[PDB]
This record gives C-alpha cells, sequence and structure tokens, in this order.
DNA sequence: CCGACGTCGCATCAGC
DNA sequence: GCTGATGCGA
DNA sequence: GTCGG
C-alpha cells in the first residue's frame, strides 16, 4: 500500500465499468493500471510519472494528478451520489448476482439487502445461497484458519481414496497472510487425459467432504467443478467460525502442471502470461500449451514436466507463485 | 488512427 | 430431450 | 482505456 489512494481509485473505476457500464474493456484497463501501480516500488508524484508504467494512459494520468492534488475524484464522487448506479454496485457484491441481474432488480425496485430477502423467490439457488452469507462473504480468511481448513481437505480427500492428491491454490499458494477463499485441486490417477476409468471421482470427495459437515451449501456442480460454501468446527461454547467460500477444481492428473499454474493465478497474472503467450505464437489454458500456426489454429499439447516448462515455452523467467499476485 | 486486449465450467434460458 | 447463446464465476 | 503496427 505504497500507492494504496491511487491503486484503489482505478479499481473502484474499473468495479464501476464492469457493473454499472458493463463495458469490460474499460474494466480491464482500470484493472491492469492498478496492477502495474501497485507494484512500482516508489510513492507516485504525479500523473505524468505514472504515465511511464505500461497500462496507464492520458486518461487514467488526469485522473492521478486529481486524486493527488484533492485526494479524491469527481467522478467517482458523482457515482456514489447516484443512485442506481450505488444500488447496482452493491447488488453485484451478492454471490450469484452479476451487472446483468443488479440492473434488472434495481429496474425492478429491488436495490438493498432488506429487498433482498423479500423477494429470495426471485433468486436462483446461487443468488439465494450467495445472500444467506452475504455477510460471511465479506469477511477475509486468516492464513492461520486456511491451515485448519487445509488439514481437513487433505485428510478427508485421503480417506476417500489414497490416490488422491488435493492441493491448495489460490491466493494461499501465493503466500497471502488472508484470502478470499479456498481454492482447490484435485487429481487422480484414473482421471487423466487418455481416460476416465472412474465416475464421481468429484462428487465422492464433495460427498465425504459434506458428510464430516465441512461442506455445507452448493452453488454449482459438474464433473470437473464444484463451488461452494463450507466452514470450520468450532469448540464448545465458542461462537461459530464464519462460512466460506470454497472452489474444488478436478484436474486430469498428466495436466497437473497447466491446472497448478492455472489456479495459482492470480486472475491477472493469468490474463498477462496468457496475452504474452499469444505474442510468442502459443495458447496457453488450464490443461496445455499448444502452439499456434500462421493461421491462427491450436496446434497439439506440448510436453510439460513442471511449471518453469511452460515459462520457458513463452521465453519468460520462471516466477515464483508469491510473485505472481498481479 | 483504430482494431485487438485469456480461457473455460456450470446454471439458465430460448429455440427446436 | 438437445444445442447454443448468455450470465456469472474460477 | 491503452497499446502497437
Ligand atoms: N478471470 C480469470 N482468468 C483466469 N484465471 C482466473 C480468473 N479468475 C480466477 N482465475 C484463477 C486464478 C486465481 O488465482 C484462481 C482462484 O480464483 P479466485 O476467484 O478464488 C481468486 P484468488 O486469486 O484465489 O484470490 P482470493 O481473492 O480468492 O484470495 O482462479
Ligand atoms: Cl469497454
Ligand atoms: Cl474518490
Ligand atoms: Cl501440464
Ligand atoms: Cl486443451
Ligand atoms: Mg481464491
Ligand atoms: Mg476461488
Ligand atoms: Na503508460
Ligand atoms: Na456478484
Amino acid at each position: 500500500t505504497l500507492n494504496g489512494g491511487i491503486t484503489d481509485m482505478l479499481t473502484e473505476l474499473a468495479n464501476f465499468e464492469k457493473n454499472v457500464s458493463q463495458a469490460i474493456h474499460k474494466y480491464n484497463a482500470y484493472r491492469k493500471a492498478a496492477s502495474v501501480i501497485a507494484k512500482y516500488p516508489h510513492k507516485i508524484k504525479s500523473g505524468a510519472e505514472a504515465k511511464k508504467l505500461p497500462g496507464v494512459g492520458t486518461k487514467i494520468a488526469e485522473k492521478i494528478d486529481e486524486f493527488l492534488a484533492t485526494g479524491k475524484l469527481r467522478k467517482l464522487e458523482k457515482i456514489r451520489q447516484d443512485d442506481t448506479s450505488s444500488s447496482i454496485n452493491f447488488l453485484t457484491r451478492v454471490s450469484g448476482i452479476g451487472p446483468s441481474a443488479a440492473r434488472k432488480f434495481v429496474d425492478e425496485g429491488i436495490k438493498t439487502l432488506e429487498d433482498l430477502r423479500k423477494n429470495e423467490d426471485k433468486l436462483n439457488h446461487h443468488q439465494r445461497i450467495g445472500l444467506k452469507y452475504f455477510g460471511d462473504f465479506e469477511k477475509r480468511i486468516p492464513r492461520e484458519e486456511m491451515l485448519q481448513m487445509q488439514d481437513i481437505v487433505l485428510n478427508e480427500v485421503k480417506k476417500v481414496d489414497s490416490e488422491y492428491i488435493a492441493t491448495v491454490c489460490g491466493s494461499f499458494r501465493r503466500g497471502a497472510e488472508s484470502s478470499g477463499d479456498m481454492d482447490v485441486l484435485l487429481t487422480h490417477p484414473s482421471f487423466t487425459s487418455e481416460s476416465t476409468k472412474q465416475p464421481k471421482l468429484l462428487h465422492q470427495v464433495v460427498e465425504q467432504l459434506q458428510k464430516v459437515h465441512f461442506i455445507t451449501d452448493t452453488l454449482s456442480k459438474g464433473e470437473t467443478k464444484f463451488m461452494g460454501v463450507c466452514q470450520l468446527p468450532s469448540k464448545n461454547d465458542e461462537k461459530e467460525y464464519p462460512h466460506r467460500r470454497i472452489d474444488i477444481r478436478l484436474i486430469p492428473k498428466d495436466q497437473y502442471y497447466c491446472g497448478v499454474l492455472y489456479f495459482t493465478g492470480s486472475d491477472i497474472f493469468n490474463k498477462n502470461m496468457r496475452a504474452h503467450a499469444l505474442e510468442k505464437g502459443f495458447t496457453i489454458n488450464e490443461y496445455t500449451i499448444r502452439p499456434l500456426g500462421v493461421t491462427g489454429v491450436a496446434g497439439e499439447p506440448l510436453p510439460v514436466d513442471s511449471e518453469k516448462d511452460i515459462f520457458d515455452y513463452i521465453q519468460w523467467k520462471y516466477r515464483e507463485p508469491k510473485d505472481r499476485s498481479e
């Protein structure tokens, strides 16, 4: 937080462009600038100094000058005033509610936490759960609780089958002292890019996690992805821990490295790494890295034996998880 | 200029 | 039932 | 909103 004020302004501007203007390009632009400015080792002194950083053009440079001189931004001040803007922005904070659904509700007269409760009937399952744990999902998870959560997951997974390998990724693997949620990468030798020797692989795990009452709710569930809710167990007379979001991703074992790279993120890092990949003639996803033909066509998977192999193909120095928090 | 700016799983809808 | 677009999220 | 060709 050397330039915490500036990166917050741009983040607010990004959230506004995405939730209200439904303009993700302006969204990505602001996110990028906030990112590049967040890793800047100096205390920005002007818009011009910031403009030297890639991603900060003229418009943002001007906005930075204003912020520095007054400690605020009029454009955002007005946005905070506007009731529709603030209402939409607010509703998008409910898990499962996006710009579209937010603007729809405000068009129907639903614009507060109270309005959502007395209209639960208009929400799909996901939105209902996001509302039910609204306060809870707004809280950060101390690493200490992440560790206890890690332990429960790995151990409950081992009990279903010793061959399952569960790895906690996301901001946790990047070393954050706190996380917004828990992300779990799962692998089993019975599921490779060549065949699915077993069914209900993710199910069995989710099932066991529910059995021990760790997983409390489900937001969505397929054969390789599970998005839900979990809660650490508490002591006698001890207050309950908040419910937490939990994501599970089953990836073909032979595609592990590509999978853990993806799931470690951050999201912006992935976008940048993948963008850079395309310029170097490759395309990367959570399964593989394939070379692109002159006609823009995904070639066949390339051999990968480590995360570092992916960075090499694109000619990037390897970067430790703790340095991929862009 | 001014067009390009990662990738994909699941829930839901419309159309058939 | 299906496919395919869209919303929302990882 | 910013960038490179
Ligand atoms: N838009 C996107 N494009 C590409 N990859 C994306 C992505 N959103 C999420 N990911 C990937 C990388 C995240 O680390 C990882 C976890 O997704 P996540 O939403 O849990 C965010 P995380 O980075 O874990 O921080 P935190 O706020 O949860 O503590 O999923
Ligand atoms: Cl846009
Ligand atoms: Cl402001
Ligand atoms: Cl891989
Ligand atoms: Cl692939
Ligand atoms: Mg996370
Ligand atoms: Mg997550
Ligand atoms: Na710049
Ligand atoms: Na939301």
